[PDB]
């Protein structure tokens, strides 16, 4: 009778129970098989070692579906530990995810878990509502994808969505790319995870990109010390701010794309011009890769330069915003208003899968 | 981009833009055909002298589809005067339509007039609405059926909906009949629409029964006089108030039914306790005989006489509740809350017609 939500991103899966204000499972959204029997999440990461890991999510959309069974079974029966045939189950999609995929997902909830009633709504809106609005433009970007979506009173507007496959991945690998300028090599797959730890722990967003590098090539104030897990110290300077400027100009990475400071403009611009006013003074951050102090401030400034010079820009970045899609649907299932839009059993045996497109709102 | 709301009943059509306060087309809901070609509404009327009429709405179900789409067909073509490919189109049922008749009711909207958008909702709720509420029960007497529906937050109860084929229609043979023991006959399809008509504007709902008989059989001052169109005038006294007293007495004319105060308070006793104290205060009327005068008091004292003697009994009977399912929809269809919740050519092309029973609310 509680609903279950289910937010699954290319890098984390996060789970958990309507009415909670956070995640109860938060697990790495991977299947692992033997090198030449499956384990998912945390178990496939504790065997890594005789395995080969698999991504099933890539840049946001799922495209193994045999192993995002596996990641549900897993989430379903090990993490939240209930029958899915006892729960509404809401889950989340990517902006634009194609027609074809929402109703295989649709499908499998069914046919394969039983589940009662099930939803699917699009990550960027939840992360809207869990910030009190219902109308504004959100910033989304994860481990595998960054997308900036206007929404009007709870809608997606698809005409105007950008996609920007730049995201925390890429500035991992970049991470271990320019570290190794001061002499280190990391290149595998583990030291890939460590590098993932420095950049969590030790970047941050230059509030402007070039005084910063001068700052750091002229006193030590920046650089941080990392101990490593065999125990040996390695000194970040530059690189701390180097690594996440990437959003704001993807040529440091060879990408020919506009930084995220020029999508969030150009997506605004494809909208009514009846409503810019309002996607100006409602930017919303979400996503584990909006979490580099000073990302907020640095927004503010690179998009009151390109926008009309008396328009009010406010940028809106919770301290919840690494779960905030999450913690959305956790707020939209709890509401009773909510309880007649999901799909009932009924409804799809009747209709079938393509039933999911009428969302109701 | 306006919608058309059009409310079918077994008597009347009544139908008109979302906006208006009052459907601008009502007529007959008949279709006529030469004795041994076919015309509808106002049309059949005029000519009935050559016609066999028929009615394909039978105690608010659509019993003959060929009929139907003619109905509409005027509706659109006729009557209104619009073409519906360009117009969403909300339409009613009874409570307790069956699933397939709602989907057939689909299907020629789609199909045969190529409406962008339609959606169905039930007529008890409409009027509901009509009057600001969201929980309440109604009554809803019309010409073939009448019908008490408990609604809870915008949703019927189906289990305890109660439906009593005893209606305006009823009422106007019965009047027919003892009007015969002061001599009159009328019989003919006719003389039934002079006895409709003096049903409509001499009749009223006594307070106490007995009483009222009593006072009809010791003076003169309840008659009243009425002229017919070929000249003769006609004298009515006590038929005035027994005429209604069958809605209240069923017995009155063969039938084994409880009155309309009971199925109320039953449809109220099939209810969770919880709510019951919310439908005693909120007991709408709505319907074209539900405008007998002295039916709210007398509604009121039967009902307070059946519920539990600490109830609050509240019943409201607006001076529009004649139009008010119809009033009902054109608010409904004018929220922009309701927009996304219309039914779709896309949705019904990716789904068919079973998308009909995704209400959204
Ligand atoms: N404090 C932080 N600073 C910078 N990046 C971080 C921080 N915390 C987490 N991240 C990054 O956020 C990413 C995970 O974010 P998130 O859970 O929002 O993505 P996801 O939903 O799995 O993937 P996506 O939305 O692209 O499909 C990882 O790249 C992680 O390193
Ligand atoms: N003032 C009135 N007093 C008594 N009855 C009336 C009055 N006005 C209209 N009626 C009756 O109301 C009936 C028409 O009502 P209405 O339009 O609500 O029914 P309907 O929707 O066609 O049919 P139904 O809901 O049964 O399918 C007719 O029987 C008509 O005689
Ligand atoms: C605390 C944590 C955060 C996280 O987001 O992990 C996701 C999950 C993960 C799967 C692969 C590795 C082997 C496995 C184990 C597990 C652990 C937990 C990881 O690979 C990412 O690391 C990629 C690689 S490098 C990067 O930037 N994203 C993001
Ligand atoms: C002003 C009006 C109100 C009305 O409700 O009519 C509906 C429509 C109607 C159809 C049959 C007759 C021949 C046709 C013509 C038309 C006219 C307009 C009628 O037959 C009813 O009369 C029945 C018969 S007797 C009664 O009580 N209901 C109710
Ligand atoms: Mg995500
Ligand atoms: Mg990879
Ligand atoms: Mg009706
Ligand atoms: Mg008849």
């Amino acid at each position: 009778t509680t609903a279950l939500v289910c937010d699954n991103g290319s890098g984390l899966v996060k789970a958990g129970f309507a009415g909670d204000d956070a995640p109860r499972a938060v697990f790495p959204s991977i299947v692992g098989r033997p090198r030449h029997d499956s384990y998912v999440g945390d178990e496939a990461q504790s065997k890594r070692g005789i395995l080969t890991l698999k991504y099933p999510i890539e840049h946001g959309i799922i495209t193994n579906w045999d192993d995002m069974e596996k990641i549900w079974h897993h989430t379903f029966y090990n993490e939240l530990r209930v029958a899915p045939e006892e729960h509404p189950t809401l889950l989340t999609e990517a902006p634009l995810n194609p027609k074809a995929n929402r109703e295989k997902m649709t499908q499998i909830m069914f046919e394969t878990f039983n589940v009662p009633a099930m939803y699917v709504a699009i990550q960027a809106v939840l992360s809207l509502y869990a910030s009190g609005r219902t109308t504004g433009i959100v910033l989304d970007s994860g481990d595998g994808v960054t997308h900036n979506v206007p929404i009007y009173e709870g809608y997606a507007l698809p005409h105007a969505i950008m996609r920007l496959d730049l995201a925390g991945r890429d500035l991992t690998d970049y991470l271990m790319k320019i570290l190794t300028e001061r002499g280190y090599s990391f290149v595998t797959t583990a030291e890939r995870e460590i590098v993932r730890d420095i950049k969590e722990k030790l970047c941050y967003v230059a509030l402007d990109f070039e005084n910063e590098m001068a700052t750091a090539a002229s006193s030590s104030s920046l650089e941080k010390s990392y101990e490593l897990p065999d125990g040996q110290v390695i000194t970040i300077g530059n690189e701390r701010f180097r690594c996440p400027e990437t959003l704001f100009q993807p040529s440091f990475i060879g990408m020919e794309s506009a930084g995220i400071h020029e999508t969030t403009y150009n997506s605004i611009m494809k909208c009514d011009i009846d409503i810019r006013k309002d996607l100006y003074a409602n930017n919303v951050m979400s996503g584990g890769t909006t979490m580099y102090p000073g990302i907020a401030d640095r927004m503010q400034k690179e998009i009151t330069a390109l926008a009309p010079s008396t328009m009010k820009i406010k940028i809106i970045a919770p301290p919840e915003r690494k779960y905030s899609v999450w913690i959305g649907g956790s707020i939209l299932a709890s509401l009773s208003t909510f309880q007649q839009m999901w799909i009932t059993k009924q409804e799809y045996d009747e209709a079938g899968p393509s039933i999911v497109h009428r969302k109701c709102f």
